[PDB]
């Protein structure tokens, strides 16, 4: 059992966080983008873009700039294209939004 050194994906943690975050007419209030991993260029991965001022996310408390979303409202955001995500989070319906986050490397 010699585990990897200086390899394992580190930047995320291996344990997701469920935020509850309250949708509304508009919808939620942050963003995201595609990224991709610096030693599996073929695996991308949805992060949080931003937080916008006083936004469903913001008010919360949960959700950061940085943090690698897993899904929202149950639906696997893994290797998913931005174009995709986007739609996802526009899909949704209002309401209660459990969504799952995953501590990146925030400057807070």
């Amino acid at each position: 059992g010699s585990s990897g050194s200086s390899g394992e994906l580190a930047l995320w943690s291996p344990e997701v966080k469920i935020v509850e975050l309250v949708k509304d007419c508009k919808g939620l209030g942050f963003s995201i983008l595609d990224y991709q991993d610096p030693l599996d260029p073929t695996r991308s991965v949805i992060v949080i873009r931003s937080l916008v001022a006083d936004g469903v996310a913001e008010r919360s408390g949960g959700l950061l700039p940085g943090d690698r979303l897993v899904s929202v409202n149950e639906y696997c955001l893994d290797n998913t294209s931005l174009a995709e995500a986007v739609e996802i989070l526009k899909a949704v319906p209002p309401g209660l939004v459990h969504l799952g986050i995953c501590s990146g490397p925030s400057s807070g």
